[PDB]
């Protein structure tokens, strides 16, 4: 067959993919991104669509216009189990059309230089001496089916992790996911028979009964316009989440027109620390292959651009050593882990403790007000819950005079601030990974055992 030789290969032109050849584009790389959808249709995998401003600024991305942005958000309206308690946390943020923004990022990446075939499948990977050396390509567009060498691949196939799963299990790269370390999401794009209330503020109610390890949300796309759904925990032998929509819908929203259903559907959604290492011999891996998912609100497309800038990065480091072996492509740990890692992994231990409260413990903590939302702020944007914050929750929580998790808040703080020192320490060098994860597995395996 044909072989073509490239700098960079990239499967999947998501927003992992996408913000990787944006990054990397201009700057004496030769790069060829791929994508099995038609151009049209990608970026169109079920979504909320909702994505915080500050992500767009950090990473010098350009920010959604016109079409692309189909609703402003300034804050988010927390809801308790019982409807009793809400709690509103403003910040600015945007209702994307996720296919338009994501196809327009790939279209300037192309007008910089990067190559994008669509209805293109990475089949078959190039292993050869130890090394990711590219993948087997067929572009059913021309009906070929070619094979193309490069120095980088960048895995970027979001949750079906097809690619890198295909690699020798012996490759730490191709650490697969644990059931209960993912939900499964599902959401639908409906007009409202009535104007929405509040259409510049996002919706999310807890409730461990309509949508158990996870939460219902109700995002306004426009003044008459909403994408709600809800995600719930994988592996806990839970029905179908489609049973949990259809059943709870009009408690949460019984102002929609069903009869004007726009688009539906769901996936899996991971919920935990990134892989140990998204990078090796020949091959980095981000996005939702790379679970760089917040464990907590499930939240994926600023954190997934967040490792396309540091894909980019570590590329570019690579190309400037000459080395292309996992020390080579090292920064890429480095830099994701400083920029949003460290903060999964605490959010990690926090979702455990999260899942495991009763709708009793939750309206209890909201309607009691255990913490503030100058705290909460500071919570699910650094990963951090400040000792201080705890003590202060605790002694509200000493209040309670029932059984409850929640008197082991202290405990739990102390568990995300000392994995969060470890990843801070991430290994400087491949050789140190497999004595790091270990430490991390004690204290995952010690914190689960903690909380009974
Ligand atoms: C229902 C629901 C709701 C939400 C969310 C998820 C779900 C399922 N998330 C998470 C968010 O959708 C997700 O984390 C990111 O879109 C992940 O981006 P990726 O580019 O990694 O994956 P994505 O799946 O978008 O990209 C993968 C791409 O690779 C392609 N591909 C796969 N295998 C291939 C192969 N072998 N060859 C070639 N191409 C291949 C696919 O065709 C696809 O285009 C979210 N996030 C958020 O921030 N805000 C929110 O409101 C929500 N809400
Ligand atoms: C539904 C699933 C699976 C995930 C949803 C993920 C979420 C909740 C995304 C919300 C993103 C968004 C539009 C946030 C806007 C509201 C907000 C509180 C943003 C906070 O970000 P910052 O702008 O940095 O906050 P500051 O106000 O402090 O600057
Ligand atoms: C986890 C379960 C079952 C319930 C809790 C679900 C919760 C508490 C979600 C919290 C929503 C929240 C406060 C989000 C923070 C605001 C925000 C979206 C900031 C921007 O997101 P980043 O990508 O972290 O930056």
């Amino acid at each position: 067959m044909k072989e073509l030789k490239y700098d960079v290969l990239i499967i999947g032109g998501g927003f992992a993919g996408s913000s990787a050849a944006y990054q990397l584009s201009r700057r004496g790389l030769k790069i060829l991104l791929v994508d099995s959808k038609p151009w049209n249709r990608i970026g169109d995998k079920p979504c909320g669509d909702a994505v915080s401003k500050a992500h767009f600024d950090k990473l010098g991305m350009p920010y959604p216009k016109g079409e692309e942005l189909e609703n402003k958000i300034n804050g988010i309206k927390l809801y308790s189990p019982d409807m009793q308690t809400v709690w509103t946390v403003n910040g600015e943020g945007f209702e994307l059309n996720a296919p338009l923004y994501n196809q327009r990022v790939l279209k300037e990446a192309q007008d910089r230089g990067v190559e994008i075939w669509d209805l293109t499948t990475a089949m078959k990977p190039i292993f050869e001496d130890g090394y990711v050396k590219g993948a087997v390509l067929f572009n059913r567009r021309t009906n070929e089916e070619l094979t193309v060498y490069s120095k980088v691949v960048v895995e970027a196939t979001g949750y079906s992790r097809s690619f890198r799963s295909k690699l020798p299990p012996e490759l730490p790269i191709t650490e697969d996911l644990d059931d209960k370390d993912a939900d499964v999401a599902y959401r639908e794009v409906l007009l409202t028979k009535e104007d929405i209330e509040d259409h510049d503020y996002l919706r999310i109610f807890i409730d461990q009964e309509t949508s158990p390890g996870g939460y219902w949300w109700y995002f306004p796309k426009g003044k008459n316009k909403v994408n709600v759904g809800l995600g719930i925990q994988g592996g806990m032998g839970y029905p179908s989440i489609h049973e949990y929509y259809k059943k709870y819908l009009d408690k949460y929203a019984p102002d929609v027109d069903k009869s004007k259903l726009l688009v539906k559907g769901g996936a899996l959604v991971p919920t935990r620390r990134p892989l140990y290492t998204m990078a090796w011999n020949g091959i980095i891996v981000i996005g939702d292959s790379g679970f760089t998912v917040n464990p907590v609100h499930g939240g994926g497309k600023g954190s997934a651009m967040i490792s396309g800038y540091c894909a980019a990065k570590a590329i570019l480091s690579a190309f400037e050593t000459g080395d292309f072996s996992a020390s080579g492509l090292w920064d890429m740990n480095i830099c994701y882990v400083n920029e949003y890692g460290a903060k999964q992994a605490s959010l990690d231990i926090f979702r455990r403790f999260l899942q495991k409260l009763s709708n009793d413990d939750i309206n209890y903590g909201m309607k009691k007000k255990i913490i503030k939302e100058e705290d909460l702020h500071e919570a699910s944007e650094k990963g951090d819950l400040h000792l201080s914050v705890a003590d202060k929750a605790m002694r509200v929580i000493s209040g309670l005079g029932r059984p409850s998790l929640l008197f082991k808040l202290k405990a739990v703080a102390e568990s995300m601030k000392k994995i969060k020192e470890l990843y801070l320490n991430y290994p400087r060098s491949p050789s140190s990974l497999g004595s790091w994860r270990r430490e991390v597995d004690n204290v995952l395996t010690e914190f689960n055992k903690s909380l009974s």
